């Protein structure tokens, strides 16, 4: 078992059995209050596991500090598939990547892998989100530092 | 069935069966993601039914409008317990009511009633409540008209 | 303003500006529970609405009545689009369709309307969900009676 | 920084300055998701920690292993305090002890210790549990193991 709450990097991934283009995990546990009235973790739990992910990820990414001249984040869209169903205490690590960046905005691709017996990968998801100027003047540019790291480290090519 | 999200008099809570000291009630209906992994509702979403109903009643008893200048509530201490299960879709209504207050605080007391062929009480619970100057700089006196309702309405003696 | 937790019908939708294809819908309101750290309803709170409409229309409709005997209805796919920031105690009506159907599995459509001074669509989901026998045999078929459902009230051709 | 999702020892709270009379501490950190509109944990969010750990404490105390055969754990009060917010991401100690037993319930009582430069407790809360044979037919006694482990490991006297 890796650690909890902690930056789990290319190497780590791949030791666990979890394939490219995966490059930044984070592992957690499902909790009982994530259980829903037959004893299965609810489609909303997943979606809150990407999100929580998204948010040291995009500092790591230098997106955002999160001050007072970050931009302000907005979720657009998001999408998510449920291909094998959880149950109480399974650990687990969340993968999430850029997979497209535009001028003031970007999609990203998730995915958990439940650690068992198997490593298995229980669900896929997607997010697109904007950025915003915290004054309301409209969208905000991604940082240049934020687009050299989607290039650098998610391998997107800004092309 | 009384209308849900909408402020019950007394006379609403006699017809419902929902004895004295109650005056103030709303009703609303259990919802699936708050039942937990054996199909009874959760014991925290009793306590979300009592703060939910705090919100409307605080305005209605002249504690606060809610404005940019209104105080700050701050929660110190709640208790609930747990007098019957409830399961999926059931209809209920919370009472609540000020039991206690003194110069810049409070004590509300708070109950489920389960509507149905009967009307069974599935819970109780409490709450103390704090008030302080939005500005950072001091407690905030219970509004005067505040006290009066709760003299007149909860029915509470002095402080 | 429509009562609260009560199917509403195409005549009442259209009178609240809420236009065609939609046919069933139900009301709510926003609670503090919902709101984010910054005081927008949360991105989950949007699946958690089509969730719970869901249940009540897959009962209308003669897909399950949840017994014995019932398919177990099982979530493949969510997706959900943000159009517009929600906040506290905002009254709105979540309409959804099946759009889709096949032997063992359909697909879901749903809005947002909030009702403010303006009708305003706030977001769109859709679900695909598919239909499993209780015993693990595998797949169950749609009932007949909810293929005939589907095609007289939402109007979706069987072909 | 222990380790998460790991139950730590007496020895292991010390270490972190968190006092007797704890011996039994689970580790967190706080979600975005926990945040209620002001950008501080929700008041439920303590419970729900509290209620998280319960379920391994209750089998290393020998009351329950959760397998077909095991006692109903049944929840018949909580209370819970709040001495200082918390914000996003700040790393947690749970505490917990069983504080009286009888014959087939007991009572709980709980701390948050936040960890940071100085450590300090931001919550205390409590539990009564009730257990029941899981056929129905009556109550179940806390097994002789339970409470002779609440005895020595809890520093409970007697009932």
């Amino acid at each position: 078992l890796p650690p909890y709450h902690t930056p789990l990097p290319a190497e780590t991934l791949r030791a666990l059995s979890i394939p490219a283009p995966w490059t930044f995990g984070l592992a957690d546990r499902v909790r009982f209050g994530e259980l829903d009235a037959i004893g299965h973790v609810n489609h909303t739990a997943y979606l809150r596991w990407y999100e929580s992910f998204r948010l040291p990820f995009l500092k790591a990414r230098h997106v955002t500090d999160y001050g007072p001249t970050s931009p302000r984040l907005v979720l657009k869209q998001v999408h998510c598939t449920y291909l094998a169903e959880m149950g109480m205490g399974e650990d687990y690590v969340i993968t999430g990547r850029v997979s497209n960046f535009r001028t003031t905005s970007f999609t990203m691709e998730f995915a958990c892998w439940r650690l068992g017996d198997a490593v298995e990968c229980t669900s896929e998801g997607s997010a697109v989100v904007v950025l915003l100027n915290r004054d309301g003047s409209g969208r905000y540019p991604i940082p240049e530092a934020g687009r050299a790291s989607f290039v650098t480290e998610d391998g997107v090519l800004a092309a």
